[PDB]
Order: C-alpha cells, then sequence, then structure tokens
C-alpha cells in the first residue's frame, strides 16, 4: 500500500510528509490523522505569530531553525500567495529589574542575526505603540502574523498535488506485524476495518505522541504533559489600543514567552497565551477533565520535581486565569487603560509539553522507536518532541525530519 | 439566504433536510452541523443494528415508526446500493423467569407484524447459533447490521444533490433576529463573521439539543442525561462463535436493550453497549470528565428521582464495567467458551437520553418553541428510539410537523 | 517503673482481657492505655447492644464455642455486677423458599453449637411472638438479649482499676522503643514527656490494629478495612411493632448479619446496621473522607480482588443507604407498616474488617509478633482480630487471650 | 440538671465565660456542656502557646484594649493559681527596608496600646536578644510570654466547680427544645438532658452551626484555616531563645509563620494558614465534603478569594514542600536545612467571615428559644484575651438575660 506513512496532521506531520515527497517523488506516502481536518489541534490553537528567534541560545539547533524556518516561512507564504502581515514584535520592560533581562535579550537576538533588531525607550516605544507604557522596549520589526492552520492545509494540498494519501477520520489504535508481504506493518483504525498497511512509520501525534510510541514498545517518557494556553479577546471597541505584537521580558528557565498583546488575521486582539497545567492531553476548557491524566500525570517521577521548584509559576498562572482581575493589573503595566469590561474569555490551545523523569521540560528533537526484534520496532519512529516554536520552523524542522527518516529508513 | 435550515449533521438532522427537500425542490434548505463531517456522534458510534421492531408497545407511534423505518431502509440500502447484511437476531431467554418477558416479546413483535418473528425452543437455538446456549429464543430473521454512519452521508449527498447547502464546521451558538428583509432569523456561528439567515430553523442536536433549545427561551427541560454505551471487542480467533445478533431478554421498565453480540460489517464481533451514566455530554473516552456538565446532570431535579428508583440497574453497569471478569462471567450464559483474555476494550457511544422533572426516561417525539425566535425555530429534542433504524420514518414524521408549524407547501 | 503487662486499647477486648489477666495474677502491675478520653467510644460503644446466641458460626470452630460461652459468661456478669439487660429474645425470618433452606442450614447449626432452646417456627406462630411480622419460616431464639455494651467496657476498666490496674486515658501510642533494663520496652504517647516502660505488651487496638503492629515490624497484612454500620431510628409512636430482635436471613459467605430490627435499652427501635465501605477509618459521619486511608484501603492487594466478586453486594448496600426508601421496602417484607415518614437516620459505628491479601473477609483471631529475637519483636504481642461477635464474645475472648500471653509472656 | 444558665463550649473562651458569671453571681446555677470527653480539646489546645502584649491592634479599639487587658489579667491568675509560664520576650524582625516601614508603624500602634516595655531594635542590637537571628531592624516587647493555654483552661474549669458549677464532659448538644426551666437542651447520647432558663453558646469551628439550631442566619460561617508547625530538631533548640515574629501583612489577622519556643523546651515553627477542608481538619488528607461544598458556595468565600487567593495559594504551596518554607525560614535563621525540621502538629482557627468575604476579627452576638444567645466570634487573640473577653461577655448575657 505505502512505503511510508506519517501519523499526525499537524503542522510538523504535514510539513514533513510533505518535504519528504518532494525529495522523493517515486516513495507511496500517506498521512494518517485522527480528526477530520488538518490542524485541529496546536497548529490550529496558536498565536499565529511568526517569530523571529530571539530568546533561543545563540549556537544551538532551536535558535538556528527558527530563524530558518521563518525566512523560508515568508519565501513559502510568498510563493503560495498565503495572506500575512509582518506587524512587529515589542519586547517591553516595565522595570529595571526587567531591562537585565531584555539586554540578555538583546546580545542573544543580534547573535542569531534577527533582522533589524534595535532597542528602544522613552517616547520612541509610543512611536510604534502609542498605547504602551514601560521602561524599555525590544523592537523586532519583521516578526509577523499568520494563520498557522491555513498554512497546514496548505502543507497538506501539496503533499496531496505531489501524489500523497491523506487520511482523515482516520484514529490511528494499533500497529501489527503484517502476515509473512512487502509491506510488514499494518496500521488500524478505531473503526473497524480501518487498516494502512506499509514499510515504515513516522508518528507526529503532538499531544499524544508518548501514547503513540507505548504502542511500539518504547518508555513512557518524555511524557507529554499538557499545558492549557488561554486567550482573551479585547473588544472592538479597543482594538485599535494595538497595532502589533507586544510582549513581556518572560523568566528565562521555562520555554513560555509569557501573555502578551497580539493581533490575529481578522483584525481581532488576542491576550495570551498563558500557562496552566491541564488536566486533560485535549483539556481545552477548565473542567474538562480526565482522572486517567490525572493519576498518571501525578505519580510521574518528573512531574512532582519540577513542581516542588515552580509550583509558585504554575499557581500564579491559575490564579490569573480564576479571577482575570489579577490579570488585566498585570496587563496594565503595558496598556494601563483597558479594564474588566474590555476582555472577554476567548478559546484556548493546549502545549504538547516534553518532560523527562528530572523534571525539565525538554526542547530538544527526541525521536524512539521500540525496542523489539522486530518488525513494530525499527520500522516504527516517534517524534516524540521537535523544537519551538514548531509552527515558525516547521519547514525547517521538515528537513531535519526527513534526513532522520532517510538516515533511519534508507531511503534515497 | 435560506427558507429552512436544520441544525444538526445526525442521521435525523440530514434525513429530515433530505425528506424535506424531496417534498418540496423549490425551497431553499441549509444544513449547519458544528463538526467537520456528518455522523460524528450518536450516527457514527452505535451498534450497527437494523432493528425489527419486537420490543415497543404495539398501537404506538414508536412502534409503528420502526417496523416502517426498518422497511424504508431496506429499501434504500438497495435503491442505493449501499452495503449491509441480513444477519438475523436471536433474543435469548437464560433462565425460566427470562422466558416469560421473552414470551411478551413475541406477542408484542407479532402485534407490530415483525417479520418472521418466530419462537424456537433451546434445542433450536444452535441450528442459528451453534456457541450460543439457552432454553428459549425469539428468532428474527430479517434484523440487520449496516454502517448508520454511511447511511448518513448518503443522506447528505441525496441532500446535496437536490440543491442543499451543508454547513460543516458551524457551531452554532447564537440565534438573532434579523436588523433589516425576508428573512428574521439570523444563525450565528462560534466564529466571528460566521453568520446565515433563514425564515425557519429546525434543530436536531442530539447530545445538546436541550442546550440548543435554550438559546430560543426553551426551559431547561427535559435535560439530555448521556448515557455511556462501551463495546467490547472479540479477538478474531473467536469471532466464528458468533454468526449473527445474539440479544439478552431485557428489562421492559427501561429503553436499553442489554449488551448484545454483533458482528460489523468487518466480519468483528463487538460486545455491547453498556449503559453507564456519563460524566460528560460527548464523555466517548472512559475517564473523562466534566465538571459543569456533571454538576448540572445530577443537580437536574428529574436525576435525583430517577436515581432513587432505579440507582440499582444503574450501579450494576458500571460494576460490570470496572471489572470485565463480571462482564465476561455473564456473556458466558450464552458464549460459554470466551475468557476475558479473549477481549479487549474497544470504543464506546453516547446516547442521549432526554429525561424530565420526574425521572422518566422520555421515549417518544419532543418539539419545543419559545414564548420572532419563538414561532420560527422548532427544537426536536427527542426522537423515538432507535434512532437510526427509524431515521427515514421520522423525517416523514418531523417533515409533517414543520410543513404545518412553518406553513411550508 | 512501671509495670509488667501493658494492654493497648480501652475497647470491650483490651479491657475484658486486661481484667481477666490482673483477675488469674493479682500481683502482676498491668495497665491499659487508650487514646480516647474515656473508654469504649469506638466499637464498643458504636454496636446494635445485641447479646447474640451463637447460631451462624460454623460448628467444631472457636468462633462458635466463644460466642456461647461468652453469651453465658455476659449473663452470669451482668447479673453479678447487676447491670441491666433484656432478654428480648431474636427471630431470624425467612421471607421465601430460598432463605427456608438457608434458615434450617441456621438452625442445624445453632443446635450443633448447643445453643439454649433453639425452635424453628412456622407461619402464624411468627405472630405469637412478633405480632406485625411477616414471613413463611423463623428461627427463635429466645436467649438473645441487649445492652449496653459501652457501659459493660466501663464495667470491666472498674474492674480492673478496682484489682490494683492502671487505666491511662488520652495516650495515644506513638512508637515502641528499647529501654537500653528491668523493663525492656518503652511505650511513647502523642505529648512529649508521656511514657509507660514494661516487660510485655498486649494490643487490641480495634480500627488501627495493624497500624499498631506494623510498629513493631509486623507487615502490612492483614489490613483493616472499615466498614461503616449506619442505623435508622424509628419513631416513638410505632416502637410496639417491634418487641424483639427482627433478624432477616443473611448471605452466609459474609461476615455480616443483615440490617435487623433492634430495640435498645431505652425502648428505641433501631434498624441497622448496614455494611457501607467507609472513606476513613474513624468514618462515623458520611462526607468524611480521609485521602490517605482511602488510598490505601485501595490499592491494597486483597481489596480489588474483593471488589472483583462481591462489588455489587456492597453497592446495594450503598444504594439502600443514600436513598433511604429503598431501605424502607426492603424492611416493608417483616414490618408493612412501616413507612419513610416514620423513620429518621441516626448513628453509625465502623467495624474493624480485617482483610487477607486473598480478599477474604478475615473472621477468626489473628495474632501477630515482630520477626526477630529483639525485644520490640518478642515482648509486644498484637491481636490484630478478633472473632465476631467481639462484644458478645469479650468475655470468652479474655480468657483465650489471657491463655495465649501466659504461654507467649510465660507469666505465671 | 435543672440550671439558670448554661454555657455550650468548654474551651478557653466558653470556660472563662461561665466562671466569670459564677463570680458574679454565686447563687446563679450554671452548667457547662461540653461534647468532647474532656476540655480544651480544639483551639484551646492546639495554639501557639504565646500570651500576646497588643502591638499589633489598632488604637482606640475594643481589640487593644482587650489584648492588653487580658496579657495583665493572664499573668496576675498565672501567678495566683501557680501555672507554670516562662515570659520568653517577643522579636518582630524586619528583613529588608520594605518591612521596617511597617514595623514602624507595629511601635506607634504598639505604644499607642501601652504595650510595656515595647523598643524598637536596631540591626546590631538583634543578636544581644537572639544570637543567630538575621534582621534589619525588630521591634522588641519583652513582656510577651508562653503558657500552655490548655492547662489555663482546666483551671477556668476547676475555678468553675469550685463555685458550685456542673462540668457536663461528653455533652453533645444536638438540638434545642421547649419544655421554671423553659429551654430543654439535649445531647448526642440517649436520655441526655439538662434543662435552663437561657443558654450561651461558645462553639468555636461549630459557633456558626450551632447558631442555626435555633434558627439565626448562616452568616458568618466559620471558614476552617489548619495552623501546622513544624519542629525544630534538639540539635538546634539553642538556635532561638524566644519568640521571634516576621513583619505580617496588616490586611489580614494572621502574624505569620514564627519562631516561638514551648514549656517543654521545644521550638516549634508556625503556624501557617492553609485553608482546611474540613471544620476539625487537622490533617491534609482528612476532608468533609459537606464542609467543603458550602464552604466554596458560601458568598463571602470567592470574593474574599477573588483578591487574597495568591496569599492563600503562597501558604499551601509551602506547606506542600517544605524546601519552600525553609528558604522562608532561612531569612531569619539561616543555618537550618530540611534535616533539621519534622512535621509537627497543627491547629484550627475558626475564621468568621461575613458575607462580603471580610474576616471578621469582632465581636458577634446572635439571639435566636429567645433565651439562647450565640457567640459567633470573639476578637483575636482569644487565649491571651480569655479573661477580658469573659467579662464583656458576662455583661452581655447580664444584659441580655436580665441577670442581675
Ligand atoms: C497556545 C499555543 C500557541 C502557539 N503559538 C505559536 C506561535 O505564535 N508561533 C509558533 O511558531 N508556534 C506557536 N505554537 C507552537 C505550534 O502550535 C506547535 O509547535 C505546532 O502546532 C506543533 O505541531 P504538531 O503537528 O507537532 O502538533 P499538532 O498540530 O497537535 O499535530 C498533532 C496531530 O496528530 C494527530 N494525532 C494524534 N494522535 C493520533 C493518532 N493516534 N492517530 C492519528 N492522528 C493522531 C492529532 O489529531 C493532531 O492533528 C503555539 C502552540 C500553542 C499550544
Ligand atoms: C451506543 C449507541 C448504539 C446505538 N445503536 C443503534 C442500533 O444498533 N440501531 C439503531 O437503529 N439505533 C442505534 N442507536 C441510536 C442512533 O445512533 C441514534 O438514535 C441516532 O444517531 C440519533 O440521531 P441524531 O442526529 O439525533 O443524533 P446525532 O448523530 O448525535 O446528531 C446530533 C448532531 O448535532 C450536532 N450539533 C449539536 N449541537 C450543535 C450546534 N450547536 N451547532 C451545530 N451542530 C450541532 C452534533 O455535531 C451532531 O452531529 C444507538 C445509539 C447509541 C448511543
Ligand atoms: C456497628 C457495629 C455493631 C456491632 N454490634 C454488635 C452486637 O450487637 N453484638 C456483639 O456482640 N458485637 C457487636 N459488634 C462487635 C463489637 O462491637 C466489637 O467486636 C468490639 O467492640 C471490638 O472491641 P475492640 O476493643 O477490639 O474494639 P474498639 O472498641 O474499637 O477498641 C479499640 C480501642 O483501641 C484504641 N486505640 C487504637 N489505637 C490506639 C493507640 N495507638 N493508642 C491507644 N489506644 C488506641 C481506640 O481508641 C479504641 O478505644 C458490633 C460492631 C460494630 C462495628
Ligand atoms: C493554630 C492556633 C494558634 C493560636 N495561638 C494563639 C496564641 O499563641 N495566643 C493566643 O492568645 N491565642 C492563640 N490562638 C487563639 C486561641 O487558641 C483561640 O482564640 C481560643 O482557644 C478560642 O476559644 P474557644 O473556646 O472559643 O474555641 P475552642 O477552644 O475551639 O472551644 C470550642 C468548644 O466548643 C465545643 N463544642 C462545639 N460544638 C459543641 C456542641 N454542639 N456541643 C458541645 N460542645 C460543643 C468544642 O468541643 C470545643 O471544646 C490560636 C489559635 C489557633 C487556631
Ligand atoms: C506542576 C505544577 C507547577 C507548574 C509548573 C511550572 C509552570 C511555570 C509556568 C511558567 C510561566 C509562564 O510564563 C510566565 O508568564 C508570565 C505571565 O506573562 C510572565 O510574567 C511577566 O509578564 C506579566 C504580564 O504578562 C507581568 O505582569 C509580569 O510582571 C512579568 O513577569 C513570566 O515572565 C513568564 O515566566
Ligand atoms: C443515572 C444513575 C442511575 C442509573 C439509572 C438506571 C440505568 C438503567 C440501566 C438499565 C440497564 C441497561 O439494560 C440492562 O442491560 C442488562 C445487561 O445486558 C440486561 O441484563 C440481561 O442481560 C445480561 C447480559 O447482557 C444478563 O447477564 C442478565 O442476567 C440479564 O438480565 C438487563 O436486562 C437490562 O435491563
Ligand atoms: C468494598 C467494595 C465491595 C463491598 C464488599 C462486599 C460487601 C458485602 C456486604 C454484605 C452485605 C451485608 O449483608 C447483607 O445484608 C443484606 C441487607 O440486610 C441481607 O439481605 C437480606 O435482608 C434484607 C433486609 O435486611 C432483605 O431485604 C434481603 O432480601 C435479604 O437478602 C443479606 O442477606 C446480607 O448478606
Ligand atoms: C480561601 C482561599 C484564599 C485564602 C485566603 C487568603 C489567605 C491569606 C492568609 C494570610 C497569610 C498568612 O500570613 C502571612 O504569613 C506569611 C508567612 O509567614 C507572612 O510572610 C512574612 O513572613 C515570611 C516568613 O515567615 C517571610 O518569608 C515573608 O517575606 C514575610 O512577608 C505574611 O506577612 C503574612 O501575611
Amino acid at each position: 500500500d505505502y512505503d511510508l506513512v506519517v501519523v499526525g496532521g499537524g503542522i510538523v506531520g504535514a510539513a514533513s510528509a510533505r518535504e519528504i515527497v518532494l525529495r522523493h517523488p517515486s516513495l507511496k506516502v500517506a498521512v494518517l490523522e485522527k480528526e477530520c481536518k488538518l490542524a485541529k489541534h496546536q497548529s490550529g490553537h496558536n498565536s499565529g505569530v511568526i517569530h523571529a528567534g530571539i530568546y533561543y541560545k545563540p549556537g544551538t539547533l532551536k535558535a538556528r531553525l527558527c530563524v530558518e524556518g521563518m525566512h523560508l516561512a515568508y519565501a513559502y507564504l510568498d510563493e503560495k500567495k498565503i495572506p500575512y502581515k509582518k506587524t512587529g514584535k515589542l519586547i517591553v520592560a516595565t522595570d529595571e529589574k526587567e531591562v537585565k533581562l531584555l539586554k540578555d535579550l538583546e546580545k542573544r537576538g543580534i547573535a542569531n542575526n534577527v533582522p533589524d533588531l534595535r532597542m528602544i525607550e522613552g517616547s520612541e516605544i509610543q512611536e510604534i505603540e502609542p498605547y504602551c507604557q514601560g521602561v524599555m522596549a525590544l523592537h523586532s520589526p519583521h516578526t509577523g502574523i499568520v494563520d498557522w492552520g491555513l498554512v497546514t492545509e496548505h502543507y497538506g494540498q501539496d503533499f496531496k498535488q505531489c501524489g500523497g494519501d491523506i487520511y482523515l477520520d482516520f484514529n490511528v489504535s494499533k500497529f501489527t506485524e503484517t502476515k509473512e508481504t512487502d509491506y510488514p506493518v499494518t496500521i488500524h483504525g478505531a473503526k473497524p476495518g480501518q487498516t494502512v498497511r506499509t514499510k515504515n512509520v513516522l508518528t507526529c501525534g503532538g499531544l499524544q505522541s508518548d501514547l503513540l510510541a507505548e504502542k511500539t514498545g518504547c518508555p513512557r517518557d518524555p511524557r507529554i504533559v499538557p499545558f492549557r494556553g488561554e486567550y482573551l479577546l479585547l473588544t472592538k471597541e479597543k482594538q485599535h489600543m494595538v497595532k502589533g505584537n507586544i510582549y513581556p521580558v518572560p523568566d528565562p528557565r521555562f520555554p513560555f514567552l509569557g501573555v502578551h498583546f497580539t493581533p490575529r488575521m481578522d483584525g481581532s486582539i488576542w491576550l495570551g497565551p498563558n500557562a496552566v497545567l491541564a488536566l486533560k492531553r485535549e483539556g481545552y476548557t477548565w473542567g474538562d477533565i480526565n482522572l486517567f491524566e490525572l493519576f498518571d500525570a501525578l505519580r510521574y517521577p518528573g512531574f512532582v520535581k519540577m513542581a516542588s521548584k515552580y509550583i509558585g509559576f504554575g499557581l500564579s498562572e491559575m490564579s490569573k486565569s480564576w479571577f482575570i482581575n489579577l490579570q488585566i493589573k498585570a496587563l496594565q503595566k503595558y496598556i494601563p487603560d483597558i479594564t474588566e469590561y474590555d476582555i472577554q474569555r476567548g478559546p484556548a490551545g493546549v502545549r504538547a509539553q516534553a518532560m523527562d523523569l528530572d523534571g525539565n521540560l525538554v526542547d530538544d528533537f527526541v525521536f524512539d522507536r521500540g525496542q523489539g526484534s522486530g518488525a513494530l520496532a525499527k520500522r516504527v519512529l516517534h517524534c516524540r518532541n521537535a523544537p519551538s516554536p514548531g509552527a515558525t520552523s516547521s519547514l525547517a524542522i521538515a528537513k531535519m525530519i526527513a534526513d532522520k527518516i532517510e538516515n533511519e529508513f534508507s531511503i534515497g
């Protein structure tokens, strides 16, 4: 049936399958997606921001992939004529304690060759953002916005135009060895009789990458810990208050960039996302929990270790979500004239945050295969984590994943 | 934009929208479905059985709808060349107390003109199911199996071929009196600028029929109480032990038919469905809990009343679900050589069980309308069971209702 | 100091054993440690008040003789101390022919156990004993009576104190240590400086017998699983409808006798007790949950095995407890003119039900000691379980325990 | 079994009030009912054991006067009855310049309350009183002391019995009925009744529940706040000599986790203020579903939570993870580690809350059966001001019931 099957129709799975068929036009490739459309999850519930590569440690692959992907993204958006807006970014420091870290971000930004990075303070802050306070600001004019869900759909259309097959409504449930065939791996869906046979498998399952890796025989670690990213909607009567992206100076101990003011493609102004621990892999709303997710995430050895040191930051995120009057006061340090009457609760996304046994939040590439003999081992590779930000670096991530499965499966 | 809009892409919403455009080929009709495809919920997570109409009280509309819908369905499957199998059904009794209840089902099935219902003695059971036990059984040779999701999609294509528009990914969130116009009702989705104008609306929202009715001004009752229906997967090494449908003798006090043996179009044998109270409206996943949906299901004044009488039967369902060994012990009364190692927990559906203030499990049509939006939005908050088998007959009923209600034609 | 022997537990078993030993050996210096500020605050003070005759128990067993002997010892002790009691009698009523088969099994065990004046009663003779009670056949035990077992326990204590024994109320035993020489065991209370030294220790800690046994190195099994026993009160206007004890025919697979009609000493008629799994060791109130004692009742290996067979029997007890109307319908099989409006919710007790690793509800004697040769392993004996019924069998249990520690500790 | 007045509650407030009223009116037949089998089983027997001096409280208010007078009456009572105490001075230590301004506020309020002999003490001077303690500035209250308040409560009850009062232990007041003595009080045991002309309630953690039994509004509700203590190892008890208190947030009635010696020489660290999920929830795992539902559904709860949830979560997190509590304590005693502390006992504060979310710290009296008065709250600190609180309650009883 297929030489290679990619499980996962997100932006990482779609860009991977697209990059693979472009390199190898004779390879019969399929994509299996449990939902009925691409980019239903992480790739369709994001900030829509095209990152430039400021915060990332210089000389590392993460810093390279973001700057790589950003230029590859803008070029791809021009090639396919996908709408986008280069709104620019302002990382605003509110006190002299945040300018010590802001200057560190300036050094990292320049070393990563972020285009046109410049530090700014005084009245120049109100030149870019007339309603924004702040001691000192970092200006990144090439940070833009886009619909990453629409981009993912274009990845799938490019994949199909090269002969690729996309199976929507295909919930991968089990892998089995084919009867003694040239396609030794059959993939089973949740619907009876729904199967697909293949030589090799790559999985890009986002919020369920650890669960997918277990069905091949991989260890439970790194576990995917869901972090809900909630957004607030600024009222249309005050959408003029922000023009581009206004980011805070975040704590560099964590990969999160903090709650930020970001315009959407349709003109809306979204405030977020935050980082509240979800009690469900797809916990898009508060109170939508899964008890197996609760009992297993709390008993995961890495969980207690991270909470032992960073319980305060997580509780502060949840408290500011429970009572948005605490959130708007944090937002008034940047835009003071926003009140509780100007914001409403908006939609949310869920980060697939990888975590090791020590409690560290994994931000590197993690590829994994089972420990069998063995047909389901050796032939099923699981991409359990890709470096952030996955949407901006998607085209650069795809080239790394294409190299990985080429060396792992002897293709080309 | 449209004259009538049907909210709900399930089998009941699709069949009604298809029936009304076939009766009135000049009506501009649309379908709004919050998901990305049709039959994503009840119509796509069912037992796949074409019921014959045995259990239902003679003379009632429910009894007529199931036998008529069953005949209309088989004609539609032949008409569209949709795959199906007439596997037949056995309703097996295991002791003599169950025999009395079985004899009542024979009288009802004969009064309902179920063709061709016959009672067989325990010796003749193995002529139909060689591995099944039992002292007596009711034999329904025309009970069948089908992919109701594929049938629901064919309803939509028929609807599309007649000129109807299907809006997928349209999560109806608000109804609005149109500002200006010949289309007084506006329907708002969850996305900005996602609207559709209409003259009349019919909702068939399944698990959210009560929440949809509330948006017009209808009372919170009857409430939709979700009942999870779990399925067990039998290994292929024992699939040969079940030829057709093997059903137990159920308690006539409830609308549930019990955990049964049923082949899929796959040929694989599924054991179910369950009848476990769900802690979430769309609680397909086992441990999924919604605190709002659970606290509202338990604070509903009808919940404590029905639980005060029948919580024992509900508790027996969950313990057999918690401990599969107890469910295996029950199924061995029919197929003895099946152990716990022969099964695996499979997917589940969620029944949209309507319930009034008195705790009754409503099992008939419930239409509702506000006290603009009150006269032009009709909500079908419940339809008679079984919805899939009777879908074509239910749609004829529903088309009759909105034809009189909205003066269509 | 201090003492030769210390009995931990001020219940009816610890008090009776301590009373029996000082009577056998008047020169022995014995003390009783009880954590509450009074005797018999738990099981011995929250019971049905019934003096059992010894009908249900297997002939030839030690449990069968202890209850028959204990009942004769109890009435003799009650007369001697002028403690008020009432020989109300007991009717074990069968309602169908299946319970009739189980009833004559009970009668034959009662005859073999030498239960005095046991007579099988039939049809209309039932109304001569209980005019308002129905049934198809009943077993009549005229010598089954009622008493305040809590008052009996305090009488054991005053007998103990009159013979020179010391009672330490408000002494919560926290740990045993070696006195590094005339009294090698030191017992520590909760408050610092609250210590007592002795040569040998017997524990009768009821709901915490397993927790006490772990403190000197014994295994966690058999673990005490708490079963709340709830009672309902009949309105005074209908007390006349119940003259004596009216019991149902129980399932012999379980130690529990069913919900029964029992008059109290003040003329009250109590309906109970049931057998509902407590979510807390001392869970006398519904809703009182202890996360530790709950999460360790489950996850205990014997629990899931026991539930995998009998979960339905426990849930029916719960369903009738939550919905009193379901309990009244079952009680109407015996007394029909009793409605839901005629009853009130009353107090509850909690059974200290021992459970082995296989999931069996242990109902016999269980002793335990440390696994070494040191002071703690050799000088501390734990009674992890006493046979049912503990209150009726107390005087007989005491002589067995007295015989046991006489051999184990070379006393006398 | 018949009495003129019955006091429900055998804590320090109920015992001191019953003692005060029989001393004023020796012919009044008075009884006290206590549901436990001993006095001072709860708040009065699970406290910091500190005799406060009256530093934090606003001058001119009833709180500031009752504590200063109460501690003077307490010291005189302890000397008269020969009850052991130690008189280990207090040190309220500020650790940053942002804390010295709040400490100066406590000094101005302390001198206005006439706390002897309050004196602001500078950084170099801190080691002269606590050699191991850090700080940039501190407030020295040498007359603050320690005592076993449970032993004091039992001495109140003995004075009450010596004057002819009857103490009914193991008497769980469950119901009030009309019966001379028109009020009949029922216990939980069969046939356990007393009759009386008037009733006074001092039910601590169940004061709001007792007020409901006679038909009073459910507000103010008692919200339980568990107060956990940590135990310093014996090897480092020499590192603190007396009370070492921090500079607390003046918006709340809590004084914060502090270093405090006990009568046996032990050093206890606490108490914190974590929301308990049970009225008598002395341990973290011990919760009550009913006494969790209603505390959340109480209209005042979410109002206070919407403003100060961060302070409650900070308390809980430091309780869940000891390392975070140690880092806070190291600002005062730097050379202690997790190996130097162990988890200790806990108390539960009967914190009264109004419908607006305010933590009530004043007197609250509630009449119904019009012969039943419920003291739903007494001002803090209840133990130190016990004898002063009793006189006020005695005045209220004499005017409400016309005794004398
Ligand atoms: C709140 C939020 C905001 C973000 N903002 C930005 C931003 O501004 N800029 C940026 O560059 N990045 C951003 N990101 C990151 C970006 O969204 C992700 O890195 C990226 O979407 C990851 O893509 P993915 O395909 O790996 O995950 P997904 O998009 O979630 O893809 C996983 C897919 O696998 C499918 N799947 C899972 N299990 C199975 C199975 N068993 N069978 C079949 N299919 C299965 C799922 O249905 C899903 O479609 C944001 C992320 C979040 C959470
Ligand atoms: C476990 C199970 C087994 C069954 N087995 C059988 C069987 O063997 N035989 C048989 O005949 N019947 C069977 N049934 C019954 C049958 O499946 C249902 O009666 C039938 O599918 C009901 O159709 P429906 O369209 O009303 O429900 P649904 O299919 O649930 O349709 C509701 C639709 O409304 C949509 N919707 C809801 N809210 C909104 C909104 N705000 N905006 C837009 N769209 C919205 C939902 O997305 C959904 O697609 C079974 C049912 C269950 C639960
Ligand atoms: C609901 C119910 C009804 C019953 N009805 C009857 C009946 O009708 N007839 C009959 O014959 N029997 C009856 N029984 C059985 C009888 O009540 C018990 O078998 C018996 O009372 C148990 O005696 P015990 O002293 O071992 O238990 P307990 O009375 O519980 O004594 C244990 C004591 O040890 C103390 N303790 C525990 N840990 C420590 C520690 N660390 N330090 C100090 N002290 C400690 C406890 O505080 C307690 O006082 C009934 C039991 C129950 C639960
Ligand atoms: C952790 C903590 C530390 C403290 N530290 C200090 C300190 O250092 N200095 C200081 O001055 N103060 C301190 N306090 C305050 C002091 O302990 C209390 O203010 C004081 O004990 C209140 O006394 P009370 O009698 O009102 O409460 P309680 O002592 O709780 O008395 C209430 C009594 O009523 C009884 N009761 C309740 N319901 C019924 C019923 N239905 N029938 C019969 N009886 C019933 C209870 O059994 C209980 O004995 C502290 C408090 C806490 C919680
Ligand atoms: C297991 C449970 C424990 C949870 C595990 C640890 C969770 C850690 C969460 C990391 C926090 C999310 O990221 C955090 O976002 C906040 C909120 O914007 C940022 O905070 C920043 O911006 C906000 C406004 O947005 C300002 O008011 C604030 O003064 C400033 O610090 C932090 O600089 C950043 O670190
Ligand atoms: C909301 C809380 C309270 C819940 C409310 C009550 C829920 C009602 C559920 C009714 C039970 C479901 O339907 C019930 O299915 C079971 C299981 O097949 C049938 O049971 C029958 O078949 C099974 C095999 O499956 C046999 O082992 C069993 O002996 C026989 O009685 C019952 O006859 C039928 O009544
Ligand atoms: C921990 C989870 C699993 C729980 C473990 C299993 C618990 C088992 C408890 C056994 C039940 C208690 O004991 C059980 O009481 C019931 C109810 O009175 C008795 O029932 C009997 O009397 C009652 C009236 O009281 C009648 O309505 C009934 O028809 C008759 O059978 C049973 O004969 C007896 O077996
Ligand atoms: C119901 C949910 C919401 C809960 C409601 C809000 C609860 C508020 C509780 C108030 C906090 C308890 O009291 C609080 O104790 C802490 C910890 O000692 C004190 O904190 C002080 O001392 C600690 C060490 O002890 C120092 O590390 C700290 O820098 C200093 O501020 C606060 O000054 C005081 O305000």
